[PDB]
């Protein structure tokens, strides 16, 4: 019977037999201005605020006040979750509050430490291309990857990685092998309008739905329509 | 006169006069989540629990724990049959690799394998293009164990993922998902099967509670 | 309550629930003759006449008196501006470049910054796939300046040249020229826009004698 | 008069003016599974039985147990006709390979020739891209043996996997599947043949119990 | 008040507000045969002839008396011009190349120029793709001499060979040729053009014995 | 007034204003199996035969013996004008019969010779791709490309040089940079049949067509039709 994590997302859940399986790794997919972040922060922040579930959003993409910021247009405190405890951002420029002190190994130990102090059950790492532009050799994302492979299935979290492409699943061709669950977001042309649709590709341990479903990014945050 | 081994999947025998000849190395085929995974499952599974035969099921994907933990969700109990003898996982030095399965069909008497995934390995290497070099060192031991073998790779067009897996299997099942007209539907076709006047036709074909069912 | 920076572009606001928040980075993509330098000297300099607010256009595109010249021919007078200290111009060392634009930044108090454009940093780099690290280095100014900003980068597919200025901007308008049936028409589209509820469709757009004008 | 080796194939010598003349090497090419390796062991293989010429039959995508076991499911005799010295099977050093099938090819006075396949020279290779300079070596031995020769090639567009067979061949087969509504069906193009007003049409073909037949 | 170029081809100032912006460096792009070379001839040959204006014709491509030859077929005479001193036609090291053009345009006072072709530099450099630092130095020389320059490129989509040309031009021309029905067909569209309201229609034209003229 | 050389192709001086500008070099451009060595070879026997013009027919793809053969097949002695020196063959393996003894510039070295040895008019190099593939480095096409056009210039003959691509004008996107003509040869699908098309792309000094025309090649060469 197996466990299941709630999305946070409105409408999402019965796509998915009523959450993620706890412990899965989601490739969370999509061209860019699609939705990854916000549906991830929204993930790390329900997870707290609705679901007592502590959360780490790693992020390479932007800084931590910049998504604190950003959050806040959807009524999202992130602060004071981070206050409680409750929430850990992983920007890193700065460490967390309280867990003081581009290098792949010592970011990795970072977000394994932080998961661990927090108690973490959610984990984002927004996102993929993030870390392998900021390599010395952008393609050796492929070992990077396999190396966050490895720290994923011990930590044993609730985790959503993003990546972006605009055929192509992926940016690298390499993210969804390390991932049994598969999310596309997308912008679809129809007719000088573009409307948003979320698709559950993959997802493992679960019957879930694979039609393309309508959803809006809302005042506050996604919601995902039938 | 050949020899078949049945598939253990409910639909699929029929299609390929009975089941894949006997020594076939088959190449699965397919994108992400088509079913790859559970189909290759499915094969040493069913191979153990409804014929006898004793299987090795390689993953480079996931480890054993996972691979058991969400084949239970089809009815599969999988730890059953390994403390029988009947199923072994198998869960980067390519040689070390190679003697490795070798020894541990030979150590059950397999007669069926299953490595999942070709990519899985190459991802694994120092270079990745090196997967030419071990397909070819793979070959040659799939040669020499002679038994049934569902090797799956993954491409999005193109039958794999590197061009070069399909030179060392005799069969080619493609696994795909197709639009119709805003819900994605799973579909099997048998691209070739040597020894085997095979069906060319497209099958519909679902992911149960039991695990794959191909329909007409 | 979000600040809001107005464009200059007649038509464009409602777009974007009045203006761009204040301290974004905006990528403008489009093909070559898309409107993208008459856009982002628009920005530029209907900043400084309408709104009061100073600006600076970096160009590596072309010289200073090229872009006074070409602007004049809508009605703009950069030089006008340039002596009441409202606009610097800024017309290989990469990081001697991006200093002076941070001091030629604060010298005038710029609210509004133009770089016209990634490409014609790339192709002026000892080897042009280094863009992806000089790209890094701008994030970082950009992020510490806090000033709303337009990048320019060409492509007609792709969203960008490189596939990575994405990367660093939180809006992204994309410029277009369709074919209709024997005529180019020219479309602008927000794909993007952060802390926005932006409209998502293509709207036409023309350029006249007093610059670019969005429709309905 | 052109002479003409007839080709074994039903259905098939009507569209070349009665068979391949005499010497050439012909390129077979096509996807996985297109009945590349039927076609070249029904044209070594009735070229025994039916017409009494010998013909070597070299491959590298199987060894040669496999071969005589998978054309048997043809009712095809492969060791007869290998034991009366009519058909040799051969089964990485290039110059040691070339010289093999001369010798083979002069020892049974053979008058057709089958390479399976030109890929599987080339994945054998140290540098993959070398087949260029291989296929460079091959030419010159197979205009020194004068024989008539199939060559296999794979690719699915593409005339051939690498660009460069076809300039050592003067007669191109192309073997495909087409799509038709549910189910992939056959067919046969000749694209070239020397000496020889072919047709130019595409032909329905099936693989049966008896081997490869051609259509109206 | 922008003073305008009169380009010498009947149809074709009228799509341009009356001509090309002086000192205008324009990209004139299209496939093999679709009209570059006589276009460019045309607008130094006009030049010359009907504007008394002198003009610099670069050519890579072939020599000095192949044009001269080619273009009487047009009823120019490129000959009578040169002793006049009112044409110069200019028949690997770069930096020579440039400086001699340099010295030619001056020597004549040149108000127009024309280099046909930027692949034919980029063919003779030891690593073709240093045209991109080649363009840049090249860009460096059209800025200081101040002429009106038509470049030409040549590809099949893109608008560019090497997708740097666009970024050294402020106008670019395409050329093109149509499908329809079983005829090709010649077009022109001026895809952009700095200082000037532009047409953005696509214009049929016709080579003739006069050389290019533009339809409605 | 341009003086010019007929094709040999009945049906297609029509489409030139009867023939090729004497000096042009034209790159016959088309898939395997269009017709280019056939076209090629018909322009110097027909020359040779019809308008007493000696030609060069250099070939890479196949030897002397080979041409002559298959040439045969429509009724053409190519060995009865080599031995009254109105056509050469150089293939080289074996030299050209009085004028004995992969190396690119003895190459260029032997085809001048033997064209001012026979006083050719005519000349084919058939063709570009058998050089490049011989070649240390195939991308060095390129270099050999300017060499061959330095010694065409030079010696002023009538030539066709032949390239094969399936898009794409040539197979190394050089070779149309060469000359001043350029012939597409193509097979067309309609509808489980091919036909046969040339179309003339470019050809200097020339109003030609620039209609597809079907063509044949029949027991007696190539014909063009309307
Ligand atoms: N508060 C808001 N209200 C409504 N929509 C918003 C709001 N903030 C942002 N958006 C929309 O969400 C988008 C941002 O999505 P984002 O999650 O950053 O995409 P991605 O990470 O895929 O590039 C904006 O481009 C805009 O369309
Ligand atoms: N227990 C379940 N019940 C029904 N469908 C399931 C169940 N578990 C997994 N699935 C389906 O099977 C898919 C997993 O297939 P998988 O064999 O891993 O594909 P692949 O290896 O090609 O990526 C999931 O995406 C889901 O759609
Ligand atoms: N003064 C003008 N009046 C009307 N249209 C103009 C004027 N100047 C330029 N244009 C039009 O605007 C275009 C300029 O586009 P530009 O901003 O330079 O595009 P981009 O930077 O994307 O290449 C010209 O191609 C022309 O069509
Ligand atoms: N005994 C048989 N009877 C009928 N069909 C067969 C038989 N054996 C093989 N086939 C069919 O012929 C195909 C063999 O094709 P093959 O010659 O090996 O193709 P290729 O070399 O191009 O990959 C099999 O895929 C199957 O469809
Ligand atoms: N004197 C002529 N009369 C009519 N058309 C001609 C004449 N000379 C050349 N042409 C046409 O012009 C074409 C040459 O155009 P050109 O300017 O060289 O194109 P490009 O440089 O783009 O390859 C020839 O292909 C032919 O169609
Ligand atoms: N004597 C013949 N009678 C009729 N057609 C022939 C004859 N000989 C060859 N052909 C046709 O001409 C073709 C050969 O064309 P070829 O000039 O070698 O093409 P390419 O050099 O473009 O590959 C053959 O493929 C065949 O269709
Ligand atoms: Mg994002
Ligand atoms: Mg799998
Ligand atoms: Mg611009
Ligand atoms: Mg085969
Ligand atoms: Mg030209
Ligand atoms: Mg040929």
């Amino acid at each position: 019977p197996v466990r299941r994590v709630k999305s946070g997302i409105p409408g999402f859940d019965e796509l998915i037999e009523g959450g993620f399986p706890e412990g899965t790794t989601v490739l969370l997919t999509g061209g860019t201005g699609t939705g990854k972040t916000t549906f991830a922060a929204q993930f790390i922040y329900k997870g707290a605020e609705e679901y007592g579930e502590p959360g780490v959003f790693v992020t390479l993409e932007e800084r931590a006040r910049d998504l604190r910021r950003e959050m806040a247009s959807f009524g999202w405190d992130f602060e004071k979750y981070e206050k409680e405890g409750k929430i850990a951002i992983v920007d890193g420029v700065s460490s967390v509050v309280g867990l003081p002190s581009f290098n792949v190994d010592n970011f990795l130990r970072y977000i394994y430490r932080v998961v661990k102090a927090i108690n973490a059950k959610r984990l984002v790492i927004d996102s993929i291309p993030s870390i392998a532009l900021r390599l010395e050799e952008e393609r050796k994302i492929r070992e990077v990857l396999l190396k966050l492979n490895t720290i994923l299935l011990e930590m044993g979290v609730t985790t959503i990685l993003t990546t972006e492409a605009p055929g192509k699943l992926s940016r690298y061709g390499i993210e969804e092998f390390i991932a049994r669950g598969v999310i596309v977001l997308d912008l679809q042309e129809k007719n000088i309008e573009l409307k948003r649709y979320v698709l559950i590709r993959k997802m493992r341990e679960t019957r879930h739905s694979m039609k393309k479903y309508p959803f809006e990014i809302g005042p506050n945050g996604i919601v995902v329509y039938p």
